[PDB]
């Protein structure tokens, strides 16, 4: 374990938080259409695949690769 995270510091540049994991983002990330999300995290939340060039789909406010998503836009529905 590091348990740091030291350093006192005021006001700080506005940074875009992931919404996978939800922390305030960093240097290079994945923005998205309205929302952000970190460089490692844009990987798909069922199985977690890069999807840098795949690419990510919207189903429920949530991002997942086109095997996946496909299947959820595409099927029953979960109450
Ligand atoms: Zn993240
Ligand atoms: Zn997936």
């Amino acid at each position: 374990g590091s348990s740091g995270s030291s350093g006192s510091i005021g006001n700080a540049q506005k940074l875009p938080m992931c919404d996978k994991c939800g922390t305030g983002i960093v240097g290079v990330f994945v923005k998205l259409r309205d929302r952000h999300r970190h460089p490692e995290c844009y990987v798909c939340t069922d199985c977690g695949t890069n999807l840098k060039q795949k690419g990510h789909f919207f189903v429920e406010d949530q991002i997942y690769c086109e095997k996946h998503a496909r299947e959820r836009v595409s099927g029953p529905s979960s109450g």
